[PDB]
DNA sequence: CCGACAACGCATCAGC
DNA sequence: GCTGATGCGC
DNA sequence: GTCGG
């Protein structure tokens, strides 16, 4: 893709900004338009030389097209310079960083005097379950995971969980299929024959996995967990003398046979490929979510759900060719 | 002008 | 105690 | 903030 140097101020700007609608102003769409004009503009192979030329992109707008100019013609923008130096601001945006303060618990904590990493360790019973982890694991939790590692992680995943019992299929979903050779955090999508839409949940299918993985030593830290999701921190274990890897984030879900694949498909992404599946999915004939696939009558009216026993057998129906994963980047 | 913008499982908080 | 709202994960 | 019914 084209060199940040292109447009990477502008970029940069646009990200700034977007973190802060969010983390400040609680702005979750803002920060998702920001978010959005910063990646068309990322992937644009021609250096932006006015704001009417970045607005015939997608996603760009009035507004951003002057906040564009302006950083044209000084270098800067004068609401991010105002905003850096806003110390409440600046606070409430560093503490979003811990995993769990999400801006209502950045807010309450600027206000009563908290606004540093240290502070928080002061202030321990103020912070709840999954606060002290997302501290306790702030410098980790930014890193990134190598690709090599995600196959260890996965290695191991899979031993266990087969260890457990033969039937599970678990399958490790996120850019990471796609053949990333980074992600941000594991995301397991897991499910057994004995499970469907009217099937016994049994409380220790998605159990007994993080049963087995805690025994492994694999699973270090629970943020949260159900019958059906399990959010928690995991780690890959080092060798003599040799440092110790980083503990990561790692999420299992548990879906329902009749919807693995299903899911399988939509938790691969992008986002942006499974789009050009949702519209196309329409004229053909039929509406695709992450558990189901229907077919539409005349009249919007979606009958039963289609069976479904592979991501194939999903593209059949939309007369699709399977799109291998590598080559879903769109 | 004005609503949608992805979504929902879980932990915790508010209220009865 | 229970039901519903809200905060959070990106 | 941007898109579009
Ligand atoms: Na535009
Ligand atoms: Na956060």
């Amino acid at each position: 893709a084209p060199q940040e140097t292109l447009n990477g101020g502008i970029t940069d700007m646009l990200t700034e900004l977007a973190n802060f609608e969010k983390n400040v102003s609680q702005a979750i769409h803002k920060y998702n338009a920001y978010r959005k004009a910063a990646s068309v503009i990322a992937k644009y192979p021609h250096k932006i030389k006015s704001g009417a030329e970045a607005k015939k992109l997608p996603g760009v707008g009035t507004k951003i097209a002057e906040k564009i100019d302006e950083f044209l013609a000084t270098g800067k923008l004068r609401k991010l310079e105002k905003i850096r130096q806003d110390d409440t601001s600046s606070s409430i945006n560093f503490l979003t960083r811990v995993s769990g303060i999400g801006p209502s618990a950045a807010r309450k904590f600027v206000d009563e005097g908290i606004k540093t990493l240290e502070d928080l360790r002061k202030n321990e019973d103020k912070l709840n379950h999954h606060q002290r982890i997302g501290l306790k694991y702030f410098g980790d939790f930014e890193k990134r995971i190598p690709r090599e590692e995600m196959l260890q992680m996965q290695d191991i995943v899979l031993n266990e969980v087969k260890k457990v019992d033969s039937e599970y299929i678990a399958t490790v979903c996120g850019s990471f299929r796609r053949g990333a050779e980074s992600s941000g955090d594991m995301d397991v999508l897991l499910t057994h024959p004995s499970f469907t839409s009217e099937s016994t949940k049994q409380p220790k299918l998605l159990h007994q996995v993080v049963e087995q993985l805690q025994k492994v030593h694999f699973i270090t830290d629970t943020l949260s967990k159900g019958e059906t999701k399990f959010m928690g921190v995991c780690q890959l274990p080092s060798k003599n003398d040799e440092k110790e890897y980083p503990h990561r984030r790692i999420d299992i879900r548990l879906i329902p046979k009749d919807q693995y694949y299903c899911g399988v498909l939509y938790f691969t992404g992008s986002d942006i490929f499974n789009k050009n599946m949702r519209a196309h999915a329409l004229e053909k004939g039929f509406t695709i979510n992450e558990y189901t696939i229907r077919p539409l009558g005349v009249t919007g009216v979606a009958g039963e759900p289609l069976p479904v026993d592979s991501e194939k057998d999903i593209f059949d129906y939309i007369q699709w060719k399977y799109r291998e994963p590598k080559d879903r980047s769109e």
